């Protein structure tokens, strides 16, 4: 995870609405939500990794350890038990709410950090970069 | 909880410079805090609380549970280990970190809340309305 330290911004990103429908966000919130440039800030603090995003839209944060779940609050308002790991090589985040599971995934390409959000068949791909 | 749930604006503020000197703040950084008029965000999802500031300087969103232990990673940046409690009518916030330890009441008085900060002999006063 200290090749993820930084803070990045959003350059292009695809197939995210329909991403967002999925989860069951509503529609005049995926219209702000996906309208917004974020400013993911990514950086650690001995075992704490602390994953700040301020959007135009809304404002989060998460600080945890990897493997140990935790509690989280999502922007779209929903409570999620969340998990990360560093499996081969990218930060992999799996939250479980109401039997449903969806995941984030955050590798890394050359100078670009990209985003993979999966739930069930539809996958969004958000394209970062450092500020 | 419940009776702090909505969206606060600072009002006011006493002795904040001098407190955060006492934590140990930079001069520097100390300017731009006290400077800053956040808004304090609070919420509540289940078992789970979220204590959410936003201002000029530094953004943070800390979600925890009432007694139960979390890691804090504070916006002037200390590792600490917080606890927060509903004690007397007041959510007390304590952070302990490199022996030393800092308390945080939250307490309400009519229509204001008021934020008192501990540090030894030191203590800052801070009040805030709805928004
Ligand atoms: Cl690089
Ligand atoms: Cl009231």
């Amino acid at each position: 995870c200290d090749a993820f330290v930084g803070t990045w911004k959003l350059v292009s990103s695809e197939n995210f609405d329909d991403y967002m429908k999925e989860v069951g966000v509503g529609f005049a919130t995926r219209k702000v939500a996906g309208m917004a440039k974020p400013n993911m800030i990514i950086s650690v603090n001995g075992d704490l990794v602390t994953i700040r995003s301020e959007s135009t839209f809304k404002n989060t944060e998460i600080s945890f350890k990897l493997g140990v779940e935790f509690d989280e609050i999502t922007a779209d308002d929903r409570k999620v038990k969340s998990i990360i790991t560093l499996d081969g090589g990218a930060l992999v985040q799996v939250q479980k709410w109401d039997g449903k599971s969806t995941t984030i995934k955050r590798k890394r390409d050359g100078d670009k950090l990209v985003v993979e959000c999966v739930m069930k068949g539809v996958t969004s791909t958000r394209v970062y970069e450092r500020a």
